Parts: C-alpha cells; structure tokens; sequence
C-alpha cells in the first residue's frame, strides 16, 4: 500500500553544480530518517507533504549529500515509520548517443513544432537531459523524459513555439551523463525548417 | 498478492480481430494452493474459455495469468470484464477493466532515421514520434517490405500525457546494413481506435 | 386538498417546523387546532396554472406532543398530526456509480434508505463537512417496503472537482427513530 | 387517460398495446384498428402494430390521443447494487438499481434470477423523473433471501428501452458477496 | 489515377440486408480485395465505363457479411496498373459515438405552382454515414426523384444532410403526405427514423 | 487550378479576386498586383484582383484558362425555415433552401439585425444539380436564445449574378 523509493543524485546536479542530493520518497504522519552506514553525521534535510488528486499523502524528503562523500561510495539510509538505502552505481561505463530531431508540421500545427531526442547505449541508467535555447536552459516542466530503459536509452520531447525558433532556429539538447566525456557533457544541436 | 487486469492492444482489436485481456496475477510468495482465476462481466452475460498460464521466476515468485477472448462489437460497445481472484490469503481480489473514455484524436507519426554513428557503420536506430492521440491505448509496429518485423525488435515508450490534452509514445527500432540496403523503407504504424478510416496511421522513414 | 407534516429536517434540525396545506383547484383557509388553541400566521400563495397553497409554523413541542392541526378550505377539510405507531431508525447505504464512457468527470451517487417508520424522512447531503444545497440531490417519496418499513432512494450528481477535492460524501437520514440527534448517515467515496 | 405501450410490450413480449381509461379507437392515418378489449373506472386496450407504433402513428380514443414521444433519444445507463448485511437481517439483502440519462421517459425495468424474470410484485421501481441535464432517471429496489442468493448468488437488473442497442435492453448483474 | 472504397449504405446494410462495398478507380486495371482478420472473401463484380472527358471508371462491387461488418472487420482493396506502386484502400464500421437522427421536414411555399419542393434536414447523428428515402402511399420514390447533400459536421460533434424532393400537383392531389426517412446505424430500434410532411 | 471571383466579392464587396492553386504568372491581354501564399506535398496559392467591369466584359485570365462563363441565366429561388423547438430551448436550428439558379456562381450569407453573421457561424453545401434546369444549395444556421430576443428576424440571402434587382435575392425566417 504505502511506496518507498530512494533516487540517487542527478547527473546535473552531481558533476556540474557539485550539489547533490538524494530523495526519499513515500507514496501512500509518516516519519523519515537519513542515516549513513559509516554513521558520519547526516545534514538537515528538507521535507515535503502534498495531497495528490487520487487521495494519496506523498511525503519527500531531500538530502544534501557531500560531493566526494558520494563518489566515494558512501551508503545512505532512509527509514519510514521499511527502510531504503542508496549508493553509488557500480559496473561498466559508456558515453551517451545523442540525436535531435524536428518534426514536420502537422496539419494543424503551423506556429507550434515538437523537438525530440534520442540519448542511447549509455551506462549506467544515471543521466539527465536539458533543452537549451540561446545557451540558457530552459524550465524543466517544458520537456518530458522518459526513464531509462535498457536497450540504456532515453527519449526527451520538446514542443518549441514560432517566437522561439524565429528568435534562433537552434535548439540544443544536452545529456549530462558520468561517462560523458570531455565535461561529463554530450550535446546535439536540432533547426526547426 | 498482486493482480492487473489489461485491456486488448489497439492490434489484437483492429488489426488482428481478436481482441483479448489478461489478468495477471504477482504472487510475491507462492503459497501452497492453486489461485482460481474467475471471468464474468458485468452484464451478466457470459464469458469465453480463458487460457491459463503459470510461471514461477527467478525471484521464487509465481505469476498466474489468464487471458479470455472478448467479442470485439462487445469490448467497443463498452462491456465492463471482471477478474476475481480466489486464493491463502483473506479476501478475494476483483479486478475490472473497461473501454478508456473521453474525446478521441488521430495519432500524428514521425519517423526519423538518426546519422550514422561512429564505432558502428552497420548499425542505423530509427525513431517514430507518435504524439497527439486520444485516449492512451495505441499499438505501434515496424513494417519493412510492407511485412511486419517481429515485436521483440521494438521497444515503445509508455503513453505520457502532454502540455495539453492528448497523448505521445516513441518507439525505436535498430536496424542492420543488410536490412536497408535489401530496401530502405521502413513503416512506422500507429494502431489507434481514432485513425481513420482503418485505425491506423504510418509514416515511412529511410536511412538515406 | 392535501395536509403535508413537518418536514424531519425542519422539525429535528433547523428547530422549525411548518405545515403546508394545498388546494388543487377568492378561497378562505382558515387554519385551527383540534384543541382550539391559537395557530400563528400563515403564508399563502396562488399560482394560475396551466392552485392556493399555505405553510403555517407550528410549535415544535406542540406537534412533537401530538397536536392536530386542521385546514378548512371554504367545504374541504383536512386535518394532520404526528403519526403514531411503532418505530423504527433508518438504514442507511451509499453507493458511487462507476465512470460511464463519454462523461469522466462526473459521477452518479445513490442512496438508499430504508425500513424506517413512520414514512416521514429527510435527506441531507454533505461534502467538506458542510451541506450541499438541496436543489443539487433528488430524493423519492417514501414508498412501503415489502415489511412494515419504507424506503426512499436518493440520488446526487458529483463532480471531479469534487471528489478530487475530497472523495468523501455523506448521506445523512434525518428521521425521529434515529438515535439519538435524529440522524443516521453513511459516507462514500468515488474511488 | 390514455397510454403508450410499454417498452417491454413494444421490444420484447411485441405484442404492444394501449389502453384507454376513463370507446372508438382510430388512427390518424386512417387505417383500421384492431379488435378493442372493453373491461368494465372502465379502460379499453387496444392491440397496435409494432412497426406501426414506432413509425409514429398517432392513435386517438374518445377524444383524447397518443403516440411515441418525439425528441432524442439516449440509451440508459444501469448501475446494480447490493446492501451489506444489516444487523438483525442476516437472511435479508436488499439489492438496488440506478438506471439513468435515457430518453425519452419510457422504460421497463425488470430483475431476473437464473434467467427467470421475478414477478413484478417482488420489486418497486420509481416513475422516470428528470437529472439535472437532460434524461430521465428510476430507481429499483429488490428484496432477496438467503435462499436465493446461495442457491446462485447473481441477480441482473434489466432495463428495456427504445434507445439501447443492440436489443433494447441494457443490464448489470450483482452479487450479495 | 485515383482510388476510392466506399462503406455500406446504411439502406443495403439494414433494410435489404445485403451490404456491399464499391472500389472506384478512375483515371486494364486489376483489383484484388482482401480481410485484414484473413478470412476468405466473396467474389466481386467488375464494370467499366467510358467517361466523356475521356477518362475510364472501373468499378468492384463486393458483397460483405452482415455481422462481419458489424463486427468491425476491415476490408481492402488493392489497384495495380502499367501507375508505379499499387494503391491500397481500406474500409471498416465507423466507429465513435452514436446518435440517432434527427428528422424534420419542410413544404416550400409556391414560387411567382405546376411543382413544389419538399426539404428535410437529418442533423445530429453519428457516425456520417446514412441513407435518405422519400416515400408516398406507403411505397418508396424513385431515387433519383431526389438528392442528398453529403454529410456536413455540425459544430458539436454530429453531422447534418439535407434531401430535396420535388413533387407535382398531380402527386399531392392524388395523396398530399410525403413521408421523408432516415435510414442510420443509432436510429432506434430498426434502424429507421422518418418525418411526414404535407404541401398544404 | 484556376478559380473565379464569387459572386459576394463582385458584386456586394466590388473587389474580385481569382485564385491559381498548384497542388505562376498571370495574363489577361490588356493591363495588377499578385498575392502569393505557400501529405508531403506542398500546396501554393496565389490571388490576384480583377477589375469588376473586365470580367464582366468577358475577360480571359490565364494562370490554366478562367473567364466569365457563358450560358443561360436564371435568379436563385430563396426559402427560409425554421426547425421546431426540440425537447434544448436555448438553441434553435435555421436552414435555407436556394434553387434553379443558373450558373452555377452563388454566394450566400445569414443577417442578424442588419449585420452579416461570420461566415463560420453558417454551413451551406456545394451547388448540386437539380432534375430541371439550374442548381440548388442548402444552408444552415444553428441560432442561441440571446440572438432572437434581441431580434426574432434571421435573414437567408443569396448573391448571383441572375438576381435582380442589384444580384441578391433574401427571405426572413424567425424562431417564434
Ligand atoms: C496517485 O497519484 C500519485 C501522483 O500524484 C501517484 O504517485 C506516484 O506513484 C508512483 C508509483 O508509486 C511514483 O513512481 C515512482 O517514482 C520514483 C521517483 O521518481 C522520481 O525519481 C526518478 C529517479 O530519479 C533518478 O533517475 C533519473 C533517471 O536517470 C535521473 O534523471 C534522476 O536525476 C535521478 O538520478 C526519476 O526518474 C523520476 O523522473 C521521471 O518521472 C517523473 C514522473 O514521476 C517526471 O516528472 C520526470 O520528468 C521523469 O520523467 C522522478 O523524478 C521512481 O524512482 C520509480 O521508478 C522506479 O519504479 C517504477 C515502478 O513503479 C519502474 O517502472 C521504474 O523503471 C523505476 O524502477 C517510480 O516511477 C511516482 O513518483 C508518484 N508520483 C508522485 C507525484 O509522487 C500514486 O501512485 C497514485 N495512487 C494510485 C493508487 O494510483
Ligand atoms: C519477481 O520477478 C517478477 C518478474 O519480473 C516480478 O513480477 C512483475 O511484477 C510487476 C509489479 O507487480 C509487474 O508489473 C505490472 O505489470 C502489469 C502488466 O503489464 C504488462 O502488460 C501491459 C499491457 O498488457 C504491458 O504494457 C506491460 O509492459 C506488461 O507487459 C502492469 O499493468 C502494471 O502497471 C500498473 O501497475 C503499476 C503498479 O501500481 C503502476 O505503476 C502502473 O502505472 C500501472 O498502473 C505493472 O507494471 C510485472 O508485470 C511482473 N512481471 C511478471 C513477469 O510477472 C515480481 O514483482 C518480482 N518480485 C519481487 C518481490 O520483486
Ligand atoms: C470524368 O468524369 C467522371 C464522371 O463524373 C469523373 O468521375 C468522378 O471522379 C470524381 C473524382 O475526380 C469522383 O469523386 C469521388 O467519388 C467518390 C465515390 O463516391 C461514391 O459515394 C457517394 C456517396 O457518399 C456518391 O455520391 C458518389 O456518386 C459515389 O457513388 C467519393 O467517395 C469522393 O468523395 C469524398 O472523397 C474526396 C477525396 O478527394 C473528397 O474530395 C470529397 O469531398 C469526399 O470527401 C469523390 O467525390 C466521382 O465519384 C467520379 N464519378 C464517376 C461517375 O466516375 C472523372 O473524375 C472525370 N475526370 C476528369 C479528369 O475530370
């Protein structure tokens, strides 16, 4: 009945921002604990409670995690009152594919085109993908990414209005990826005509 | 003791014509008992023969489906089937599962064939974006020389709704040298109840 | 001519009650007790149809300790008071239709309440914890049951809006047999 | 007064008829009437063709007239219910049914049990009333033992109308448990 | 070179019983029909006709089962020619909602007297497809005494066609109701929905 | 393909326009600016303006070949016409029936209180053949409560070149 997941830091925020955070999360007052197998102290943690539509109280909790306290393969804890435990992902690494496309206009949709992306054979599943315009990024509830699936591979779908691309017709699609090379950074630029 | 009960895939309904669901039960313990596995609708009106099928996996956990024909005039017309599940445990399961409701709107399929990788010269990844539909039950496969490739060669993502009403999946397809320079042509078809006039949409899409 | 009783609503929760004496045809209403005892002022209302009707309160512990009230129309002669004979509380059971195709943002609730006497029952219906207007549920006339009880059913159309909001509805009998603050109800929720 | 066929007459006995209550019958388009049943209140029933009644013919008694009600027409939705087990009837259930948003009003409600319709004494069903949009709504209530519930615990609401297809019947089963 | 297959008319498929499709290619051409479930199919009749622009029609018109159809079966037909690729064209029950017809119709006033015109809109039924007779004594028109306009969307979600009749004096003396009928797949319960209207 | 100027356009606006669709230069030829606008094949179309008395001289304007077609002619006969009240009050259905006009060039429009409704507000068919001589069109005009209380007059009018006396022929419908 009550879900429990714990996710481990996003690429983004892992290798670029050096802020990383990990998230346990409760999908039904419920308590959550962080605790390290080490015992090394755990930082303050920032708790959220929301009412879902369907019913259901989701309760997350996000924790600041320690840059080198992660990648050297530190094991944090999350216990609800079953318990959940997060660390680094171990095995073979490989650099992300990246293609972006633009599609034609449907028949109705003459000011608005849809952006898609292909990021594939990359390991392991951690990645994440942004869509920037004019070397700034744009909001994340713009695009929608699918998880990894193994063949890992991801798709990302962008719609881009006419005032954007007719401000520039070129949209970049980064993936931030840990076997990214040279700057953990993959990128495909994508035009609209 | 968990139960799913599906609806029939968009081709098994109007391509193939032999629409069927399945109710799939996850035992995260197999127990000692045979799980019953009962049909009926809602109506009251009667059920098929059902085909029964049992699997224990690698986790020690047994999975229990089964999987009953339904009349095609009778699932569109809106016919509600119901799984109960008997097992112990305490109370019964009942699972139910009826025909998606709302507006309908065609599919819009794009096919992409990504450059040539390098590492990989006889490798070629086709994507088809297929957006826009209404309600979310959509097939999707890969036709090359107008025959169908086997499922197993695709995946396709899981509907996600987007900004607006409607739908979108992709699907990926990898394909090999020999199969594109044999002919490079290769159908992406989406299978939806709002196509027209057959229920499907389908773009074609080259490697050059 | 017909002699309505107060309402369980009126008579239980808002404290007030009233009856109502109709005419189904200027006309004279006098309104009496059976005792003789003053009556207050009446409303009165006649409407050209394609009919004289009049609501005159009563006091609470007066109709509650069985007095007979009497509307001569000048001759037609109508007389009500407190039904007496055994009692009996409400059942009361909800239930929420499934979603019907074409319409998903819409939910039908039922009510059903039954084996209560005597047929005199109001239905209230709550989402929030405060009371939808009345205008928003329909509710049957009391018809007798296959015992000595009645039964009535009550039906209330919901939103998603709604029910997302909070899915829970209550259906409240308001009835005189129900112990003890003359109410029985019964939550449900869409999902 | 004078009445429409009921749907179960027109669709399923088709042998409809109306009744005159308070007699020469007519049709407007002249064509002849069928022998009149006169049964002394005095009401007299008189045989109509099926094809005839829902081709909207108009029947006149005298003088006072009838015929199928014009307008849109919607399927009805059924929805079956049982009452949980009540304290002090342990060998009693109640099983009700909501049937709504059809129209016109014109309906028959019906419950059966193994295939065998119930006599129409076993259940109350309500006079169509409007919903809040457009359509009708009745409400059935059926009382059933223990007995006949564990001899076979399903019983299925009918409900027979001009608008539902494919048979102008549309039913939901129900169960005690 | 084009190609077209045809459902049903809602007449041949519910009144007469015996619905069959129609694959028109206009511009030796060969057809070939098929089922998309597989099963076996009927055999077809084939017309050619010269056109005066020039052009040749050849027509196939292939008896389908009754609750084949119903069942939603998918029918093709297929058109091969000296054309580069052959065409493929496919037909199958409408699907969506569906709303019985609407029937009402209307006698036009006299003009500035030996013929009037009779007018009947069918609106709000879905799916599109419907057939329109005109009846009179109780034995159905011509059909070529009459025209239909093809289905129209209204602005919620049904469509609409109108028919025109014209009719003589001699005819509405002789018997002045005109019966205008409907003939669609949600009309209930067989099918039929009809309006009369008189001249006078 | 090479289109004619409707009859509104010639006749109660005085500015025609020829339209060329291509699924591209214009001649007549004696003496006006061009207007050009861009399944996987592209669609272009270009609009040109005529002088109203040059196509009524019988002009030839060429994109194929277009002119003012000769033959017969014959005015639009105009009915109006009004559903009943459906068992929804706050909705009422118009249609209008045009026929016997000849050729087959019609234009037609629906008035409320002297305006011209949106063309969008009405849906009128393509002219059909008749049994007898000229073509016939159906329109029909779905109306809301709000309209016909402010005014209970619909207008159906038809614009053709045969219709005299200034090329529209008209009939009012009302609801109540
Ligand atoms: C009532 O409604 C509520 C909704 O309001 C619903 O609650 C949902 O419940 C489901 C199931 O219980 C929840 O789904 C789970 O979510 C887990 C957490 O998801 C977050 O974290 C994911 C992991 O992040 C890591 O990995 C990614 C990928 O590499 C990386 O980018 C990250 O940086 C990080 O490293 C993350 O992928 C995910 O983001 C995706 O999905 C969200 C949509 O939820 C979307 O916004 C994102 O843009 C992106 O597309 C998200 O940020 C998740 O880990 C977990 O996934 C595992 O389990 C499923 C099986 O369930 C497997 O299929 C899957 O492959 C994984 O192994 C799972 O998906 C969901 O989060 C709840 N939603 C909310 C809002 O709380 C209730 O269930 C409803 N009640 C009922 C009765 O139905
Ligand atoms: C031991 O190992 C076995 C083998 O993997 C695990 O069994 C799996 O258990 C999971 C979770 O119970 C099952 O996942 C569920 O599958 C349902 C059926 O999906 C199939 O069919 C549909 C259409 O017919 C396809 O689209 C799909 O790809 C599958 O082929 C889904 O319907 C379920 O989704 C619904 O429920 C979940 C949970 O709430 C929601 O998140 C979804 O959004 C949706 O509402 C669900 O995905 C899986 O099918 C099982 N596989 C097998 C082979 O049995 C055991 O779980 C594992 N034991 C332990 C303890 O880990
Ligand atoms: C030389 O002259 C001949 C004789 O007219 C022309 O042949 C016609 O060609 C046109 C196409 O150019 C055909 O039009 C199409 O007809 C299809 C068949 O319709 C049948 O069913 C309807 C009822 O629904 C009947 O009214 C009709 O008579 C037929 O029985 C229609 O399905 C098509 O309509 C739909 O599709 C098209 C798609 O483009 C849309 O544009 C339409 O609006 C509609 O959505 C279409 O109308 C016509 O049937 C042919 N008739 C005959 C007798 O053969 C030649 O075209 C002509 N050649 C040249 C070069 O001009």
């Amino acid at each position: 009945g009550v879900s429990a997941y714990l996710s481990r830091p996003s690429p983004f925020d892992l290798f670029i921002r050096k802020s990383p955070t990990i998230t346990c999360l409760v999908v039904d007052t419920v308590q959550l604990t962080w605790s390290r197998a080490s015992g090394k102290p755990v930082q303050h943690s920032t708790r959220k409670e929301e009412k879902q539509r369907n019913g259901t109280l989701t309760v997350t909790s996000t924790l600041p995690v320690g840059t080198r306290d992660w990648i050297e393969g530190e094991t944090y804890q999350c216990r609800v009152t079953l318990m959940r435990s997060t660390t680094k992902t171990s095995g073979p690494r490989a650099a992300p594919e990246v293609y972006a496309f633009a599609t034609p206009e449907w028949p109705g949709s003459r000011d608005k085109r849809t952006l898609a992306c292909l990021i594939q054979n990359f390991m392991p599943e951690d990645i994440s993908v942004q869509w920037l315009h004019n070397e700034v990024q744009l909001p994340d509830a713009r695009h929608s990414t699918t998880q990894p699936r193994k063949t890992f591979f991801v798709f990302s779908r962008l719609e881009v209005t006419r005032a954007e691309w007719e401000q520039k017709d070129e949209f970049i699609c980064r993936a931030v990826h840990e076997a990214a090379s040279p700057s953990q950074t993959v990128q495909r630029a994508v035009s609209v005509n």
